[PDB]
């Protein structure tokens, strides 16, 4: 009876085995984008993804993950609201059952049809998993999917996704760009928070981007053909893989813009 996203064993059961769901640093949230507050001293975001490499898609159970060499400094956001260089790791999205909702992150109460989460790691702590257990561990990305035009940047990764269809498959996934994947606007609001799945630990510098990247109803769909279960267990779509906004408690959430 592990974590997921059903009605006996979806977020607001987490708490029972991650007591830390109640916590003072949760995420997602709502962005209220009146109350943001503007910081003219936020700097522009550094995303440096020139010399990624990917090497691997992996359904995971919860969501797919595309996973990054991070044993050098290749693909590392800077600059923002961080201090020191923070290495990628590795990218996956949450999305909906429906276009009308999927995303982690609300701007004004409006949900998104998906979110891409961009994950990176602190290099001062030497490996992702040190990194988790510090109050400034992750930078992770997040990028809003509206439906609409497609996003040619991301067919690599649809096309792929019927050979990893179950929990623990994987796929060789080499040569891919994750450059594909960003709005032109690097503007962004940014606030600390948690990761989103178990362990839901506080370790996150949240960075959202405003614009949203546009994707075909085509590539959505594709991502509710993957499965949550294991090949020879029963079909369980995989949708509505999302935690649903957080108490934003003591918080003020900066915008990089006015
Ligand atoms: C061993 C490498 C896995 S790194 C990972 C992940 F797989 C994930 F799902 C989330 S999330 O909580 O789901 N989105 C915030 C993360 F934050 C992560 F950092
Ligand atoms: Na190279
Ligand atoms: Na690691
Ligand atoms: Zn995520």
């Amino acid at each position: 009876h592990h974590w997921g996203y059903g009605k006996h064993n979806g977020p607001e059961h987490w708490h029972k085995d991650f007591p830390i769901a109640k916590g003072e640093r949760q995420s997602p949230v709502d962005i209220d984008t009146h109350t943001a507050k503007y910081d003219p001293s936020l700097k522009p975001l550094s995303v440096s993804y020139d010399q990624a490499t990917s090497l691997r898609i992996l359904n995971n159970g919860h969501a797919f993950n595309v996973e990054f060499d991070d044993s050098q400094d290749k693909a590392v956001l800077k600059g923002g609201p961080l201090d020191g260089t923070y290495r990628l790791i590795q990218f996956h999205f949450h999305w909906g059952s429906l276009d009308g909702q999927g995303s982690e992150h609300t701007v004004d109460k409006k949900k998104y049809a998906a979110e891409l989460h961009l994950v990176h790691w602190n290099t001062k702590y030497g490996d992702f998993g040190k990194a988790v257990q510090q109050p400034d561990g992750l930078a992770v990305l997040g990028i809003f999917l509206k439906v609409g035009s497609a996003k040619p940047g991301l067919q690599k990764v649809v096309d792929v996704l019927d050979s990893i269809k179950t929990k623990g498959k994987s796929a060789d996934f080499t040569n891919f760009d994750p450059r594909g994947l960003l709005p032109e606007s690097l503007d962004y609001w940014t606030y600390p928070g948690s990761l989103t799945t178990p362990p839901l630990l506080e370790c996150v510098t949240w960075i959202v981007l405003k614009e949203p990247i546009s994707v075909s109803s085509e590539q959505v769909l594709k991502f509710r053909k993957l499965n949550f279960n294991g090949e020879g267990e029963p079909e369980e779509l995989m949708v509505d893989n999302w935690r649903p906004a957080q108490p934003l408690k003591n918080r003020q959430i900066k915008a990089s813009f006015k």
